[PDB]
């Protein structure tokens, strides 16, 4: 948006970027589901790992999210609710077990990885607000799933919080 009205990298004009940014989500999704839960007693090198995997799914969520603001064309914020649910029922079926399972030793790395999510659940919140002010026929009907959904993970937060 700063050099052309075309990029530092071919290919990147402003209808393609359409395709980029679906892509870029898709295959974000597709990384954020590979994170599985192990037990208890799994190893601190394993844990450590696959938290910070963890993090790092879920910083690209938030750059991912934030790159949306200034784009328009609503099939992009379409595909954004279509894919980010499935984000967070990854989110919700795979981490939050973990979260269970290494807390009393990983306190620091457990707050920074809901520190990181929180910031992306409020984005999701403005996305869904800007999706239901626009009264469109294709964005309001995956809203309020991922309404309950919302409040099913900062539930399942107040309850990790005791």
């Amino acid at each position: 948006l700063i050099n052309s009205p075309s990029s530092t990298f071919p290919t990147l004009t402003r209808h393609t970027f359409v395709v980029f940014f679906r892509v870029m989500m898709a295959e974000l999704e597709k990384t954020v589901k590979k994170i599985e839960p192990g037990t208890a007693a799994d190893s601190q090198q394993i844990h450590e790992e696959k938290l910070l995997y963890w993090n790092m799914a879920v910083r690209d969520f938030s750059i991912l999210i934030n790159l949306i603001k200034v784009f328009d064309s609503h099939p992009v914020l379409h595909v954004c609710l279509k894919y980010g649910r499935l984000f967070v029922e990854a989110f919700l079926k795979q981490c939050m077990p973990l979260l269970d399972f290494s807390f009393r030793k990983h306190r620091e790395d457990v707050l920074s990885l809901l520190e990181t999510f929180q910031l992306d659940t409020r984005l999701l919140h403005h996305l869904c607000g800007h999706s239901k002010i626009h009264q469109d026929t294709r964005l309001t009907q995956h809203v309020p799933l991922l309404k309950k959904t919302l409040e099913l993970l900062v539930c399942r937060v107040k309850a990790m919080l005791t």
